């Protein structure tokens, strides 16, 4: 096994490189999560409550209200640039 | 095995490279999640509650209300550029 | 095994490199989480409450209200640049 | 095993490098969390309450109110730059 | 095993390097948390309350109010620069 990336560079590039080499209730093992990973406004309400939740008798009301004014302005996500003009105006 | 990417570069490129080499209740193992992964406004309400939820007797009302003003303005996602003009105006 | 990244560089590049080499209730082992990972406005309300929550008798009301004015202005996320003009004006 | 990154550099690059080499209720072992990890406005309300919470009889009201004016202005996240002009004006 | 990063440098680069080499109720062992890790406005309300909280009979009201004016202006996060002009004006 032998990988080679970007051996010779002349100039001024804008580079995003990720080299991953692998050789060989909730269970996760022998992994990698989130190599260049972006989460914007990620919501998780109920996750992995437990072994025995709400088992015998339960009266549950679940109101999830996502509202209100929300502005997300991203000029560049995971987007390298060179000799470029990036601007957000208002 | 031998991979080769972008051996020689002259100039100023805008590059997004990802080289992945592999050699050989909820269970996930020996994996990779999210190489250049973007989640915008991702919602997960109920996930993996548990072994015995709401087992015997349950009275559950589930109201998921997604409303309200929401503006997402992304000029570039995973989109490299060179010698370019990127702008968001308002 | 032998990896090689960016052997020779002449100039002024804007570089984001991540080389990962691997050789060989909630359980997570032998992993890596968050190599160049961005979380903006990430919400987790109820997670891994416990072994026996709300077991016998429970009266639970769950109101999750996400509202209000919220402005997120990011000029560049994980986006290196060279010979570039980046600006956020208001 | 032998990795090599950025052997020779001439100039003034803006570099973000992370080399990770691995060789071989809530449980997490033999891992690394947060290599170049950014959390902005991360919220976790109830997590890992305990072995036996709210077991016999519980009357719980849960109101999570996220509101109010909030401005996040980040000119560059994990985004190195060289020969560049970065500005936030108001 | 032998890693090599940034063998020869001529000039004035702006560098962020992190080399990690590994060889071989809440439990976490044999790990590293937070290599170049940034938390801005991170909130954790109830975490790991205890073995037996709210066990027999509980009347709990939970109001989490996040409001008010809040301005976060960061010109550069984990973003080295060289021959650059960085400014925040108001």
């Amino acid at each position: 096994l032998m990988v080679k990336v970007l051996d010779a560079v002349r100039g001024s590039p804008a580079i995003n490189v990720a080299v991953h080499v692998f050789r060989k209730l909730t269970t996760e093992e022998e992994f990698v999560e989130g190599i260049y990973k972006v989460e914007i406004d990620t919501k998780s309400y109920w996750k992995a409550l437990g072994i025995s939740p709400f088992h015998e008798h339960a009266e549950v009301v679940f109101t999830a209200n996502d509202s209100g004014p929300r502005r997300y302005t991203i000029a560049a996500l995971l987007s390298p640039y060179s000799y470029s003009t990036t601007a957000v105006v208002t």
